């Protein structure tokens, strides 16, 4: 496509929504190729990641951890206006694993506080992909400070299983998993810092142990529980998009399954089926499609149970509906 | 199926056998759907896991670590009678990754010492699946104390390769891999405790490092080596079911391969072929099919060689038969 | 084939080249089955792995880390002459994951300093496979000292996608990833030893932590950058073979993708497509096929960014050619 043909394409401005929600979109593409426009302001901010009050000097796209999920269709163009407010102190940029060239866009988006840039790339490959900041000299630090998210490039024809049959979800949720490495003092207590820079040296030491102090969904322990628990109903089809820009994870829906799982996150790669626990490597996004068959509370976790229950990697799904005794029933309740 | 149709289904009691062995079963289903009945008594007991007398207060389904392998066919019902003797001191339950609803059955099987419960679930998805105890608030602890196992839900038509060609094994083994986190004193000696709960705090501290002190098969270092090595003969087709309820593993048959490997452990997902080393994520089970071609001793290991030879993740296969010089031969034996 | 039939097969002597380059070969088999001959001399030498002068007493096949990549075709016979110089002090052998029998050849190739041996095996399974030393009693040690490599067993008819379409690469590179566990003194400084055996004890304690001090490509930090960066040009098809003999890895081409990826490294297992980041379990090799579309410098890393940018797992690709504004363009360059 020439610059003229591209400039002639229709454009649609999209308003991003905070994770785990996803902005309105059409599973099946509307018309031909479009230039989808997104805008994100980078915010360096202090966030609390657990009930104890542990602090992290986050570097958040659109002000959230993970950054929001941008959705486009294959062969559409994603035009991102990225802003780094003069209130920030570090240089930032963005790298789309979905894009091709200049380190995923990182080599063309280096912006200092008080600057902005607009990047456009053709979404040539369908699937879910990770995106993260990557400043030459402190890549891992920025990413484990929460500066990452994901995008979804849907086939123009929507989703299908490995045999041509359509897969249409009723709901979609984006679970961004984050590994945090918070310094501790001699008492084993998490340390606090005045500015993000102050924590760098101590943090790097923790990072080198390759042992995160916290592994959380949506920026904090329990962030997707209670009133923030995700929801569904028996019969409802749900697509759960999951990303981890730095460390491996192994998603598992307790009480359920991944009926169709694109574990590698790429739609032209047939999804695995009837999965109990799938695997997403650090630096990637994956997606699972499931039709709920039983009501009740479900937990969605990274299945290294220590990471799930001791480190923070557990979310909840509240599901309404009629219980199915054929699928499961208590013949004899706990009794003497 | 109607209420009457389900109640009319044949009920069959099956006696379990200890791992790595598997109870008698047929690969191709014999007759229509059945309600297969199993009973397991829970045992809390101290076990030694290495040659240094290191102890673990194990929580074992049916008295073994891993728990035994239950085998049923797709659409059969698995009805488990779970017993927690008055001699035990902890609460227990069971979570079947193969089941649908109530956290895999955990929310319906919480039993205190002196109680029993009967759970029935329809095995709707074919594959090998992990099962483990999962008491709200103490999941990882009981799981890494050995309270986990697996089940195999065979297709009613038996196993087949990605092309539809049947795969019939002559024998089957179940290797359950366990990550243990044993506390050590300031001198580096593993500590001993009077009761399970006494070790809780120290153990959780070790668990948080995400670094197991031991990684073993069948509950102890060397449990499947020497005189307890598994066996086979040249020409024999063997299915090796492998599980890890909490941590990733990478099985490898030294000297052999995984001719067909359902790495995700699910039969409707085509198996990978000619595998050197496969990957099973924590929270799942997988299965490898291999036809032995050469006689001799083979080592079956988790291929992070430190976990295999330093931590204990190594088993052996003793194979009888005639050597094949076409496949391999020493043209010049070691010499000056 | 009988002994006589094999002895009648044509032989071909191959000259090995140092990684990341691969010795001359043909993608499509040039003629019928033959006995491909290779010779490697084991070199026990000191190598500096980082810019801090950190040393490792390496055990290297053919004098390099990783060992060179041997290329044959399915059903050819690989005849390796392994030599252990009198100048060496340790016992060595070789285990081919691609071979069938005697622990992959390790039980037939044990050679003391001043000895040699000739092993011949039939490459019956197509794909990339790991090969490494495995001295009963100290396995993990030699392997994590750099004594491992890989070989490639191409289909007779060359490479194909999942649908049978031919995949012909213009260039091929072999990246051997290595996890090192270097002991430190009480000041956190890496220690040096005058003899290999001298570091054994100290090394074993670091290995127990399952936390490498270094994770590198081709034996050292920055080894595959600058004067050793891999090259290509827009439109060129490149196959990137990657192996890890002891620990998991998740390769990612920054700015690009893995158009076709045999993640398990086995050719009869259909490759995944449009990959952002793939996964290779410790004890295996994988291969990715990509056609560069953009010029510029690309980074190739193990996508646990701490491992890549802090521990050393990073390589570079220098690509010449013209920039493609359709795929990516900076609508608005960084500005006020
Ligand atoms: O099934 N996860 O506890
Ligand atoms: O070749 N097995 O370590
Ligand atoms: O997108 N590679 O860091
Ligand atoms: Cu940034
Ligand atoms: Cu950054
Ligand atoms: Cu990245
Ligand atoms: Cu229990
Ligand atoms: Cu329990
Ligand atoms: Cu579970
Ligand atoms: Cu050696
Ligand atoms: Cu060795
Ligand atoms: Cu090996």
């Amino acid at each position: 496509a020439t610059a003229a043909e591209i400039a002639a394409l229709p454009r649609q401005k999209v308003e991003l929504v905070d994770p785990p929600f996803v902005h309105a979109h059409s599973q099946v593409a509307e018309g031909g190729p479009k230039v989808v426009e997104f805008t994100m302001v980078i915010e360096e901010k202090k966030i609390v990641i657990d009930d104890a009050g542990t602090e992290v000097h986050a570097m958040a796209f659109n002000g959230t951890v993970p950054g929001p999920l941008m959705v486009v269709h294959q062969d559409d163009y994603l035009e991102l206006t990225l802003i780094n407010p003069e209130t920030n102190t570090l240089m930032h940029n963005i790298n789309f694993h979905a894009a091709t060239g200049a380190l995923g866009g990182g080599g063309l988006t280096e912006i200092n506080p008080g600057e902005k840039t607009i990047l456009r790339f053709k979404a040539t490959k369908p699937g879910v992909f990770v995106y993260h900041c990557a400043p030459p000299g402190m890549v891992p630090w920025h990413v484990v400070s929460g500066m990452n998210g994901a995008i979804m490039v849907l086939p123009r024809e929507g989703l299908h299983d490995g045999k041509g049959k359509a897969l249409t979800y009723d709901k979609i949720y984006y679970v961004g998993e984050q590994d945090f490495y918070v310094p501790r003092d001699e008492n084993g207590k998490y340390k606090k810092y005045e500015a993000p820079g102050d924590a760098y040296e101590d943090t790097v030491k923790v990072m080198r142990t390759l042992t995160p102090t916290h592994v959380v969904f949506n920026g904090a322990v329990g962030a997707l529980t209670g009133d923030k628990a995700m929801t569904a109903a028996v019969g409802e089809k749900v697509l759960i998009v999951h990303s981890q820009a730095n460390r491996d994870t192994r998603p598992h829906l307790i009480g359920g399954h991944g009926d169709y799982v694109w574990a590698t996150g790429k739609f032209n790669t047939p999804p695995d089926v009837d999965q109990e626990t799938w695997f997403i490597p650090g630096g990637a996004a994956g997606a699972a499609f499931y039709t709920f068959q039983q009501p009740g509370i479900y937990a969605y976790v990274n299945h290294n149970l220590i990471e799930a229950f001791e480190l923070g990697a557990a979310a909840h799904f509240k599901v309404t509906g009629e219980w199915n005794d054929d699928l499961m029933t208590s013949v004899l309740a706990p009794s003497g």
